[PDB]
């Protein structure tokens, strides 16, 4: 399948260059697979969610997004114009206020949660949880993260947006996941991207366009945004059979563009998330 004029960062995962901007992927498009969005919320009546997703945790008064972070990295992962797997199932985990701020204990129980909840879903191709958030080195949100991914849970998670070493911030630093660093549409690591030996891979994180809440869409920048496309491609990969959730880290890895992206610090990886379509 080919999407015509498609945001930047889906036209990068399916392409050997830069500077192009269709979207090329199977039609299974993440069918028969799921990814929890662990974040603000999502505004599942975006016309843009088609019916695939739906909040099935809060841990405040309300489960909408009042901030639009949410909503945003979910329709990267899985939103029709704007998602890298348009057919994916979509569940929203709400462990950040509308301020986008979230107590470490939330984040852990929100993390144990989806290890259990997936349990109660229909995810046939497999089960994703990406998480665009982070904090402070912390053994147990890391232990969380580990536990999440142990029990067959593909874990991406943001690397952070402080210019330094991913190893000083969690989850980021769980080794078991997948830490996820941003570059932007010329190939150049993103300028806030954090970096380091904890890193897996990176995906397209500066100026990417999404869904936000009111039914609308805007473009912003994080790893908070190259997080999804990873997430979304584990998600499209499980579906074709590809690989699994204990595996798919390393196959995007194994799979990934390789020396492309400059200003990739000494001892970081150099790779970039790449759907191998033909």
């Amino acid at each position: 399948a080919a999407q015509t004029n498609a945001p930047w960062g889906l036209a990068r995962i399916s392409s050997t260059s830069p500077g192009t901007s269709t979207y090329y992927y199977d039609e299974s498009a993440g069918q028969g697979s799921c990814v929890y969005v662990i974040d603000t919320g999502i505004e599942a009546s975006h016309p843009e969610f088609e019916g695939r997703a739906q909040m099935v945790k809060t841990y405040y008064y309300s489960s909408r997004d009042g901030n639009g972070h949410g909503t945003h990295c979910a329709g990267t992962v899985g939103s029709r114009t704007y998602g890298v797997a348009k057919k994916t199932q979509l569940f929203g985990v709400k462990v950040l206020d509308d301020n986008g701020s979230g107590q470490y204990s939330t984040i852990i129980a929100g993390m144990d949660f989806v290890a259990s909840d997936k349990n109660n879903r229909n995810c046939p191709k497999g089960v994703v949880a990406s998480l665009s958030l982070g904090g402070g080195y912390s053994s147990s949100v890391n232990s969380a993260a580990a536990r999440l991914q142990s029990s067959g849970v593909m874990v991406a998670v943001a690397a952070g947006n402080n210019n330094a070493d991913a190893r000083n911030y969690s989850p980021a630093s769980e080794p078991s996941v997948c830490t996820v660093g941003a570059s932007d549409r010329y190939d150049r690591r993103s300028s806030f991207s954090n970096y380091g030996s904890v890193l897996d891979i990176f995906g397209p994180g500066t100026d990417i366009l999404s869904t936000w809440i009111g039914g609308s869409t805007r473009s912003i920048s994080g790893t908070s945004m190259a997080t999804p496309h990873v997430a979304g491609l584990a998600a499209y990969l499980m579906t074709l059979g590809k690989t699994t959730a204990a595996s798919a880290c390393r196959y995007i890895a194994d799979t990934a563009n390789k020396g492309d992206l400059s200003n990739i610090p000494f001892g970081t990886v150099n790779l970039l998330a790449y759907n191998n379509y033909q």
